[PDB]
């Protein structure tokens, strides 16, 4: 699942924020995504965010 899963930033992540579902918060908080990690939990807009990690 990508929706209660914490952000995998790591040692690499440029100057490109993103978004991710903080399950423990309830909304998805701004963060960096990487090109030399990369992985499926992340979310460019916090509507598509919400609505396919969450919905309500």
């Amino acid at each position: 699942d990508f929706c209660l899963e914490p952000p995998y930033t790591g040692p690499c992540k440029a100057r490109i924020i993103r978004y991710f579902y903080n399950a423990k918060a309830g909304l998805c908080q701004t963060f960096v995504y990487g090109g030399c990690r990369a992985k499926r939990n992340n979310f460019k807009s916090a509507e598509d965010c919400m609505r396919t990690c969450g919905g309500a």
